[PDB]
């Protein structure tokens, strides 16, 4: 079998076979040397001595509110700290990208073929003696047994960080522009060839789709007006393909950039809000530029909404998730004197870790109604009946579920949780602890250390036998949360590098794009740099209801 | 008409309309301010005082051979200087890319759509009063008159730098992997979606083409043996499409990665040499890695040949062209402490400036034969008859034509030279002097200043009236050459940024790729770092004939 099956090289050293039964580790620029890249250079020894653990840094960031209150109000200091957050996180991501599901060695095919998700760790080779390499049993435990014993919800567990359904549906809407698995090809393939925040879930992945969604007047997107309210246009009107069951009324087959967004009314809620936002920005640019044509109005509005998106994701969405007293900043200028690649490739493991289905409540509570999953799915009538204003008021008030901590996946989506496990295995993912090492975390030494409790830990012990073959996805959902937090350590320390790299890697953040003229002047630039989740709702939802990502 | 038609903003500032007849310049990070970005900041003033002209620096690099001989032998100093050549040239290129033929403003369409060549300067807007904006006559001079008066060859003018036909066909073969215009769409469109040195001209642009060209044993490319010599396989054997006239017999339709390389036996000579090199490297890797399969052998050899290509282009090809006494270096490590983007988009203007057809001789002289263009084109019989050893010996001896200095386009390709002019206009290129300012050059103040003489200058004066509407492409070919040089100032100062950025921008030059394990270990790595045009010929051509890019 492959000599690298045991994953011998440490500290991001790379393993290469050098014969049928021999390997060599390439320790180049790891800060380590020796056969397995485990002997630290002098400087590396010193660095390791002084480095705080993630849990220590997390502590500091979530305490001393009074100090952070001062720090937040000193621009130079706030910039310094945000610059360090961006650079230190982004360093953990290979860019240009390297591995994918078919290539555990660098190749021009892996580099150039955008239909692959990339891989933060290479796949376990096909001929390895066990699923995780050489450790553990010949087969992993039955994925249904793992699902049922430690993932499925008994009683709803609320997010102690107070995340609401505005947050949950924003997470789903936002991420599904770059998590778009090409199931015809397999789980390691994506249909999101822009590999990031290009707003294809509003505008369409292809030019043909985009042009069917556009009005071709004033830069705007097509729309319909039902009961005096602006909604996306229909499938029949646009000839845009959408996923809908056969029984859906013609005028409820809303057509939007992302074909799956008819799945759930919470998605259609944001699709509608962003469509309105695009057309609003068109109106503003037309006022500013009476001389501009439709094409420039459309393109410049798209750039502005991309900037708005990144602004809101950092300063509202990630701010909320972080739990930090430090005030995050969206500021491309922070990187202009740093080394940083303005490109990104979406990682399979980023997709996996973002399967946050424990957020979902047992019912969807709008106004006085409590809808079941069966009532809520593919049902845009609910959106039309209550209206956007009521959707926002209700979802702002409704608490979402905790993601880490175990046993909180709604049984309505149990098949999704099982697929995340089955597809992880199909893509030959390395183990939880290999991923922890990859992101500078200490391997867990027991199941009880992983969960912080005894009962799930024992079920896991019996299923997996060795902590070193525990799987990434179920680990994320059973991991001991930070104190009163929605996530455990592995979720944040993997998620944050992927997230921030992906956000700042966008070309609009590069120096030649990050200028007023890119966005039609100071007016368009300011739309980006003053965007918030509250302003997005205030500008585009009748009555300007209050909103927030927390209850 | 468009308010920016006159190109009012200077020093890389960006022009935006602000009403039907007003404009605003965005001077962000130009080092200048004021209505047109022409007022220097203080630091800027100082820099402009200290900065030597391109002609001055060129003079320095091409004299003092004794001093350079010392510098070339001080590793530290060589590295310092080469590093500054790389960063200073690359800084001139927008990366991530910006404009293209359809977008004179930044847009997501222009950023994301890889079918476009990018544009170093935006197109002249469609409603401008004159072709170049507001200056000059309503129509540009007849391109047939420009061609005949100042471009077409009378007597053959040999290159004073002694470039040979090994050089001319290397330029053609190498560049035609990333200059591949998509004529179905138009001159501003490319079929080279890798936008760089990906060796698609050997391996094919698409995966389907690649797999038809591959043997699927030992990593190798398919081939045939003719008289004991290895040649590319045929179209019939591979089902790989090629462009050939109907009279070419089945046995002479060689199939290689680039569809057009059957056009000229000089291209097919390099196609054969590189095909042999791929299979040679496969043999080496297989010795080092008996445990490897065909796919990894194939992919690793491709990465090695990409490295060889960049190595040879810098240290042989560009070295020769430069005329410098300084010894250039291919060393990705020079950029590891620098700000640099490992990406590139091929510019239309890079394509245009590389139309180096004056290199071509009046006849192609192999052994004792002198082939006309009519006899040479599409004639792979010539290659089989003389063989590669004789091709190399003959092309190494045969001098190529001077490119700058006027009147040296071969009449056999007058239609190509006319097309370069006509297509530049179709793509709405800005004038020569706009491009000179874009690359930090002083505008020419007269046609005599451009040509360094009187006769051609007066013909151009009559044709164009105003030096500020002189076109880029014909100016390149009539420009006053550097002393005893193949090119004038504009060619080098535009060409060098595009070239070096494109070479170092390749992902194999990035830190996570530039490691021995990427290339199958130290033996694979050393193949890249010792590659040369002589070793390429020596290893793959019977008898190891001596070669170089000069006569
Ligand atoms: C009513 C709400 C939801 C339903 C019915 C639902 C259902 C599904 C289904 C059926 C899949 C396909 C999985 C497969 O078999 O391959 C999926 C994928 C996924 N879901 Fe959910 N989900 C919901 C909410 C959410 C939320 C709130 C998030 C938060 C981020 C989320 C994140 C994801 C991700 C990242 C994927 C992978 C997408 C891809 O690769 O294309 N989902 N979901
Ligand atoms: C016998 C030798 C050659 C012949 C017959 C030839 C002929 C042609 C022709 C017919 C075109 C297409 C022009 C059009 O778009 O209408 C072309 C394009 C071009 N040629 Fe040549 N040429 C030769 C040698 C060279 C050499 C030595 C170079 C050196 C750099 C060169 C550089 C180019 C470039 C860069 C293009 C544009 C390619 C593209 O846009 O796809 N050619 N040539
Ligand atoms: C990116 O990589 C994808 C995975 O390799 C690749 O998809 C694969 O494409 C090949 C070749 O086009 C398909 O194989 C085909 O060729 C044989 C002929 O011998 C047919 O019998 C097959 O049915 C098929 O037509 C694979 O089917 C396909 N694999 C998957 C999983 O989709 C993409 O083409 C690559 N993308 C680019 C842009 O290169
Ligand atoms: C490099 O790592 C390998 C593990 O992959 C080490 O070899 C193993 O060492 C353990 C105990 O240390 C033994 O139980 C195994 O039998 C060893 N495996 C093999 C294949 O020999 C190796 O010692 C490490 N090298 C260094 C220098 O620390
Ligand atoms: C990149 O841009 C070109 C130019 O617009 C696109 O080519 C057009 O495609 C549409 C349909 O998508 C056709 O109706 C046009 O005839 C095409 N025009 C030309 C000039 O080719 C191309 O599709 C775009 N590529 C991507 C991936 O979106
Ligand atoms: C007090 C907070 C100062 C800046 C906090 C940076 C937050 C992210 O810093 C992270 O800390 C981890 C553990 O030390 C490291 O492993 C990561 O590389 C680093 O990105
Ligand atoms: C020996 C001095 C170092 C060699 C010079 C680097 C080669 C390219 O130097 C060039 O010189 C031009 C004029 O100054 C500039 O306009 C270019 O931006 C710069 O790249
Ligand atoms: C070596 C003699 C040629 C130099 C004369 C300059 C060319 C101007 O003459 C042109 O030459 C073209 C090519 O033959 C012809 O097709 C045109 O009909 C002719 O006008
Ligand atoms: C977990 C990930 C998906 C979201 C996330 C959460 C926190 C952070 C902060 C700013 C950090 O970098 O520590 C970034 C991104
Ligand atoms: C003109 C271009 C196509 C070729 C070329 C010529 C010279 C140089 C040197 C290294 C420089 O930067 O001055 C680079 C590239
Ligand atoms: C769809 O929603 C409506 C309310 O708008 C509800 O009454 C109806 O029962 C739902 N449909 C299904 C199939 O549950
Ligand atoms: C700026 O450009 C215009 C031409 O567009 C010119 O008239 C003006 O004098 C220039 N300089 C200043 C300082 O405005
Ligand atoms: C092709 O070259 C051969 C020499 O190998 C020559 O005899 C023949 O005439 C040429 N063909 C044409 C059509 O010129």
């Amino acid at each position: 079998h492959h000599p690298c099956c045991s994953n011998p090289c440490q500290n991001r050293g790379e393993c290469m076979s050098t014969g049928f039964d021999q390997y060599k580790c390439d320790c180049t620029r790891t800060g380590f040397y020796g056969e397995n890249c485990t002997t630290p250079e002098f400087l590396t020894r010193i660095k390791l001595l002084l480095k705080p653990t993630p849990n220590t840094v997390h502590y500091i960031l979530t305490h001393f509110k009074g100090v952070w209150n001062i720090v937040n109000n000193i621009p130079f200091l706030r910039s310094l700290i945000m610059k360090y957050v961006l650079t230190s996180r982004s360093y953990l991501i290979d860019s240009p990208p390297t591995y994918n599901v078919h290539y555990g060695y660098k190749s021009w095919e892996a580099f150039s073929n955008l239909s692959y998700y990339t891989r933060a760790l290479p796949p376990v080779a096909d001929d390895c003696p066990t699923p995780m390499g050489v450790k553990g049993n010949k087969e992993l435990p039955d994925s249904k047994e793992v699902l049922e014993k430690v993932l499925l919800r008994r009683e709803f567990i609320p997010d102690p960080q107070g995340s609401n359904m505005m947050f949950a549906f924003f997470a789903q809407h936002f991420t599904h522009q770059f998590f778009k698995t090409d199931h015809k090809r397999g789980p390691g393939f994506t249909r999101g060839l822009g590999h990031g925040v290009d707003l294809n879930h509003i505008y369409g992945e292809t030019l043909d789709r985009q042009h069917k969604l556009r009005l071709f007047k004033d830069g705007k997107l097509k729309y319909q007006v039902i009961g005096g309210e602006v909604y996306p246009p229909t499938v029949k009107d646009t000839q845009v393909e959408m996923i809908y069951p056969p029984h859906i009324p013609e005028n409820l087959q809303f057509a939007v950039g992302q074909e799956v967004f008819g799945l759930v009314p919470g998605l259609m809620m944001y699709a509608t809000i962003w469509l309105r936002e695009h057309n609003r920005v068109c109106d503003i640019l037309k006022q500013e530029h009476p001389e501009w044509g439709d094409e420039q109005l459309f393109q410049t509005s798209r750039l502005i909404l991309i900037g708005e998106t990144i602004k809101i994701v950092i300063e509202d969405y990630v701010q909320h998730l972080s739990g930090y007293h430090f005030k995050l900043k969206f500021d491309p200028e922070l990187l202009f004197n740093q080394q940083f690649q303005y490109q990104n490739r979406i990682a399979s493991e980023f997709n996996t870790l973002y399967h946050w289905h424990p957020l979902l409540p047992d019912t969807f509570n709008i106004e006085d109604q409590e809808y079941s999953f069966k009532q809520f799915l593919y049902n845009n009538s609910i959106l039309l009946e209550h209206g956007l204003t009521q959707f926002v008021e209700s979802f702002t008030r409704q608490i979402a579920g905790r993601v880490a901590g175990g046993r909180n996946v709604p049984i309505a989506v149990q098949a999704v949780a099982k697929a995340s496990i089955d597809q992880s295995r199909e893509m030959k993912y390395q183990s939880l602890n290999e991923y922890r090492k990859r992101f500078s975390l200490k391997p867990y030494t027991s199941f009880e250390e992983l969960t912080g409790e005894k009962e799930m830990a024992a079920e896991l012990k019996a299923l997996y036998s060795d902590i070193d073959v525990m799987e990434l996805y179920p680990a994320l959902l059973v991991e001991k949360p930070r104190p009163d937090a929605i996530f455990g350590e592995t979720m944040v320390e993997l998620g944050a590098p992927f997230s921030l790299k992906g956000l700042m890697g966008n070309p609009i953040c590069s120096p030649q794009y990050w200028k007023p003229s890119t966005f039609g002047g100071e007016v368009g630039f300011k739309i980006i740099n003053t965007a918030s989740i509250q302003s997005l709702i205030c500008n585009n939802v009748k009555g300007c209801p209050f909103t927030s990502f927390n209850v």
